[PDB]
């Protein structure tokens, strides 16, 4: 006989139960989460010795909702679920994003987080239930993983924050955000609100982070109770011999390379510097490990950008911190469509179109919690010609779907109700070129496309992404980040809203140690830039 | 003018016609086997040149069912037969399973045996017609094949046997099995029975094997008449200079490596030896093939386990040759689903669920013969976290479909009729951990899920797997085999049924020379092992 | 801030507008094309450096129609276009085919042509608009391209040729062809014509070629205005010391290798020479490249065949310049289906079947501009066993859909109306062996299958493909070419029709400098071979 080890704790209005060490033993980690009646079984499998020819951390999270959870036989032709829907893909991204940055730098081992829904209650979502599982299992696995993260859902009724609102409570609620992060700092946040202000939008993030602290403490006690011992992993020793040998040839040229304004001219230049430096090092001796060099050159690229921002020197394209790129607004680009828009910011632009139809063309979503019909439709396409390369095209990938739901949340608060406008609207965003924010601009393109179409929107809506360069305690907040300022930066602080308030913001932080004090600066500077986008948008069109 | 080579012979109540030499002359083999209204054109293509590193034998069988065989336009959006359905995959396995062990060891050349149905009779099933088709083609191809095999459906009407029962006669029949084997011995068997005794179930396998002998004789005469010259292929010359060089270094390590008992600790130890023995030989001589060294180590692994079980000595986990693994019967493990079950046998586990629905949720099967509705549903999911590896959560592999119907056949005889219980039942089996037989454990969890849901089944149903190790003429029968035992053994003898009779039986023999005398011993020992599972199941629940 | 470069002109009636320099700046080239209201946004991306291990030229043209162009929400389940349809792949091939031979010999850099429909007029067809867009983008990119090409649709109303007919004007027309080619010579060509004569079909190609000249002139002027400078590219230099080194060892017996008749004996002989020549050259020195030696051997294979045909020597299988291979006509090959046919030409055969149905079984094509329901279906299947190789079977390949419609082009014109025959007919072609033209042999098998089914077709239809060997100004026209005479040849000239007129005409030229006189001779010589097949076809069956 095998007996499981359990621990029960009160969380909000529901009693969350965690179980381990009875179901999957062959898997490195296995926990079964049960908020109140909704259960999600999460397993984490990680290899001890991965491949040697790996340069990227290969983490994959597969979220899947079982049909027997609600107690219904699937409506598919084969009577068996198959491909994940738009709902299941968004939750998969909601679990990956917070857990990714907690892994130590230099960890290249393949890990897979399989989260399957067991049972479901029509009141409690299982999003946040699955996020606790990936937080509990990964801490019990032994795999080097900081945290663990807490999962919290924030509501807003009567100008006051409510922890974990049900489906019936969400009908009267104004704000709907999911907050995740470690005990020390916040890590992500996915929001969907009405038109709240800047102060109350930040207060909900702090509220949820304080409430999720109960979950974090209960997992930590379970690690010392049933958790497997930590992996004996050590990062590759910092070779000071090569870090001065490569830098004496590359750091001098790469410092001058990051002053070019054009993206095409800069990326072609840094590729040449990376090519001939390795070519010379291979000509010296064939012992030097190729990849190794690729990470040293990448470390120099990170050091050149970050140090110049902290000192007070001009950015890549030679732009101050609170300064943004130039704007180009074009309404009515297509001839035989309902609505069309061409919004351009610097060197990134989105061809956004709007379509109108009857209520019969509504998307009938067969969700696990309940069957609902979606009136407003938003689609995000990211073709390879935007970044300037070749790739596969046909079916939308993870992001494509994630950024599409993001741009939907930023407009959903503005969109008129069915009582005034009873027509199904489909908005398609086509990324023509991409350098900084592609999900954001869109929201700017959607507002121009919906007016042009004839949709009576409440107020013009815009949005821009923010960044951060943090080293020690001091920090610099960036307005309208570039491609090199996001991949080498510390966070992708996306904010979208109207003239009055904020519709929806996405918080993606890569480092731990983020504070509420530096959150206010990033929130306030985004509002000043948001009004600047709208000042040019209202210059072209101001009425539907 | 083109000319065909025709052979006709009487087989039961049907006449079988074999044509070769005119259709698909470019392919190594092409045989047109069409009985009384219906046929399955089968072609074999084998590459003369083997891969560069190819180690395993790549055999791929694609069985597809054209809709114009019955004379009907397919009911789809594209109006064309696309990817194979649940049915098409099953027959493909009935073609792939008997032919695979007949290919000689050391043969790594890629071969493809595809079968396409070109016309069809509502009374004669295309499954055995395709099996004879592949048997005739592979023998006429020239590719090293130790066949040919015969195909026969046995059935059971009025305490008697009838060779290849028709679709109308199958409704009155209490048995439905397809037997495949050579002139010397049996090789496979896929069966479905309505609670039959061991003597009647064993006598059915012998009956079908004796009746299919005329098929083998008629194929052999065609090979002597219109057969392509056999391939000049010889296995790698076995040298004792390299074998004893590894055996004096690895056999001592591998002997203690199979005494570890625990799966995770055994596989970790057995991988270390493989990773070190090859590495130490490469340090001494780097001109040796790594691919050859792994095949020798696999032969040593085969010699250690088989010799220990051949003599009176406990196996890899400490069990005797009839002793079965420990049991953990659990039900009502999940809250918000109709039926819950948790079955664990030693180191294998299956989370089985039950779901109830109306006649609206019935599976509408669009088969080649005609449209029918399926009331009982069974799905088999095999995730990567079961064995402790990383894979694509995606699905569903073939083995997943083949084992899905396997467990469906074991419960179908137990399941109540439509009149007494007019509800469509959906059963989903989730493999939590895998070691030994997980398909037989799915049948044990199925009965527990149905009783928890409230489904009034006839009796309790259970299932176990049996193994064999034979060297010369003497044999040792194993009860409830482990994973490896299945790979390093000789046969996968699966038996599923109740206390009274057998509901399902699968016979997957990988070696020829199997005796009728040893089959009645393995089936009788399986009955005693099945009653042990059923006794513990009745302890937790004996009625719904 | 952002300025476009625009040039608009006239092309018969609808004014064609071309725009570049604003949309998609990151990519290599992006041109906004359109006529009246139909707009197709085409992008071309070319990679600077080639992949180390490349031997072939990777051209991947993908055409995607988006439903917001017409102003309609898609009728799909997810409400997203996604994967390319049956129609979308045909236009993708219609763009890929003419542009492929224009790339210089030796160029191996990966290029992608992404053409997407963004706006559409219900009268103007996007297919010719997308072809102009790709022609403009490839010329403005700088990537080595020997264009530009023009696109013209030719109709035939009241014995007169009409340039670019609208969808309403096509109902009166008896011809619908899409002609493509450079300023000096024609390239590809696909037609469909209710039994028209040779001079009518030939004159229509010349008509469209002369009318599309104004398009090419306006593209060339735009390149002179705002075109990115031509790529600094130079092909691999001719190795005089290596080309003679291989020839003095391989060319001697490779000349005798293309002398034997049988395909299986020839392809085994040309492979065994290559397997021995390269093995000896690698043993002599290991500094040589694997792919470089194969390119010289292929040049020998090309030179041996072409030199014999041009001089006046007998062909590979011992045929004359106008001689057609042996024919085998069989019908009623299958028992339990409506239509059955087994047509064989030389060593190529197609198992063609005809299936009868009702109006309920008709395919509803959700095309961009249109709601038409197709009553006639044609499906082409090219399995791996036809060529004697091993591959993967699943979703119909681009080559299968292209030949499927191409075989449909010849049958649709001769088929009876819905008023006299109100049954939906499905035709499925199965290629069992292939060497010459299996797509045109499917048309011959289609007429035999329909007569066996009972379809009252107006006349019998047959056809063959034509080849040409031209290196100077003198030419040799070949009737019914092989696989070796098509790859090493210069053009693929497909003709299909009845005893009175031509139903289908396809033109696939790989070389520049095609004259008017060689196009009519290849068409007139095809008529003689077409009458030969129909004469043998009438011997078996003449009336249903």
């Amino acid at each position: 006989m095998l007996n499981p080890i359990v621990r029960k704790f009160q969380y909000g209005q529901h009693t969350v139960t965690l179980e381990t060490g009875m179901m999957a033993r062959q898997a490195t980690a296995a926990v079964m989460v049960s908020m109140d009646d909704t259960a999600v079984f999460v397993t984490v499998v990680g290899q001890k010795k991965a491949k040697p020819g790996q340069d990227f951390f290969p983490l994959t999270v597969n979220y899947q909702e079982r049909t027997y959870a609600a107690g219904r036989i699937p409506g598919s032709f084969f009577r068996r679920e198959g491909r994940p829907s738009e709902g299941e893909t968004l939750i998969a991204r909601l679990i990956d994003r917070p857990i990714r940055p907690l892994f130590p730098e230099g960890f290249v081992n393949e890990v897979q987080v399989i989260a399957t829904v067991v049972s479901v209650n029509p009141q409690v979502n299982p999003d946040i239930v699955a996020m606790i599982g990936a937080s509990a299992a990964l801490s019990l696995s032994g795999i080097p993983f900081n945290g663990p993260i807490g999962a919290a859902r924030v509501g807003y009724i009567n100008d006051q924050y409510v922890l974990n609102p049900t489906q019936d409570e969400l009908k009267e609620s104004k704000l709907d955000l999911v907050v995740a992060g470690t005990e020390a700092a916040v890590l992500m946040v996915e929001s969907e609100a009405q038109l709240l202000s800047e102060d109350q939008m930040l207060g909900a993030v702090v509220f949820g982070h304080e409430q999720q602290q109960v979950v974090i403490q209960n997992i930590n006690e379970l690690v010392k109770e049933a958790g497997k011992p930590r992996w004996d992993w050590q990062p590759e020793p910092v070779n000071e011999a090569l870090n001065a040998r490569v830098a004496a040839l590359a750091e001098a040229r790469l410092s001058d390379a990051y002053r070019i304004t054009d993206k095409q001219e800069r990326y072609a230049q840094v590729d040449v510097i990376k090519s001939e430096t390795i070519a010379t090092l291979l000509a010296e001796d064939e012992t030097l490990d190729e990849n190794e060099l690729g990470e040293i050159l990448h470390a120099i690229e990170k050091n050149v950008v970050r140090s110049r921002v902290l000192a007070g020197e001009p950015r890549i394209d030679g732009r101050e911190k609170d300064m943004i790129r130039g704007l180009d607004v074009r309404t009515g680009v297509l001839p035989r469509t309902h609505g069309s828009a061409l919004f351009t910011r610097g060197e990134t632009q989105a061809l956004v179109t709007a379509t109108l139809g009857t209520a019969r063309d509504a998307q009938v979503l067969d969700e696990l919690m309940g069957e609902r019909t979606d009136t407003f439709l938003f689609h995000y396409n990211f073709p390879p010609y935007s970044v300037g390369e070749t790739g596969m095209v046909g079916s939308p990938k993870r992001r494509e779907i994630g950024h599409g739901r993001l741009a939907k949340r930023g407009v959903l608060a503005v969109m008129p109700d069915m009582d005034k406008f009873p027509y199904t609207v489909r908005v398609v965003s086509e990324i023509t070129e991409s350098n900084g924010s592609s999900s954001m601009a869109s929201v700017c393109g959607a507002s121009l496309a919906l007016m042009d179409a004839g949709v009576p929107i409440k107020a013009a809506v815009a949005g821009i992404a923010m960044g951060l360069v943090k080293e020690g305690d001091n920090y610099v907040v960036l307005s309208d980040i570039l491609g090199d300022e996001d991949h080498l930066g510390d966070m992708d602080f996306k904010v979208a809203g109207s003239r009055d308030g904020i519709s929806a913001l996405q918080m993606d932080i890569k480092i731990e140690g983020i504070t509420k004090e530096i959150m206010q600066v990033a929130l306030n500077q985004a509002k000043g830039a948001r009004l600047h986008i709208l000042g040019v948008m209202e210059q072209a069109i101001n009425a539907p």
